[PDB]
């Protein structure tokens, strides 16, 4: 099943954001304007396959004088990190479900940043997880604030 999504106004999209392009979660690497339509065009790199995809914004008119250009972004899940072993991690969902071999994307030194944070406080460490058509991958990390 394809990733759950949220709607993002185009003004709020910047390079590096993750969007659904052609049904695939992609890192945005170029934002341009279509000369034929005037809409924003997004070029991105598939998080899983590393292929390039392109998609233009969707224009809508939800109310008088309201014109809206939006894109879809993935809903990210947040898992705890229980262990790190050879490029993948053991992660736990909010409900205790254990994922034994969760891959970590090779992007912006994520693995090294995760390893450094894991070794100085394991359970303050969370991974942000994208889930597309059955497959999951950690694509970012967070150190959970103590108050949480």
């Amino acid at each position: 099943s394809a990733s759950q999504t949220v709607t993002i106004p185009c003004h709020h999209i910047r390079l590096g954001d993750i969007l659904i392009l052609q049904g695939r979660p992609c890192q945005v690497i170029r934002i341009s304007t279509s000369a034929a339509t005037g809409q924003h065009r997004y070029l991105g790199v598939d998080l899983f396959t590393k292929q390039l995809h392109e998609e233009s914004s969707f224009v809508s008119n939800p109310a008088p004088s309201v014109v809206v250009q939006t894109m879809l972004g993935p809903v990210f899940k947040q898992y705890r990190v229980l262990d790190m072993q050879d490029g993948s991690i053991v992660a736990m969902t909010e409900t205790g479900d254990v994922k034994q071999n969760l891959p970590v994307i090779d992007q912006s030194s994520l693995w090294n940043r995760l390893q450094k944070a894991f070794e100085s406080g394991r359970g303050s460490v969370r991974v942000l997880v994208v889930s597309d058509h059955g497959r999951e991958m950690a694509v970012d990390m967070k150190v959970v604030h103590g108050s949480r």
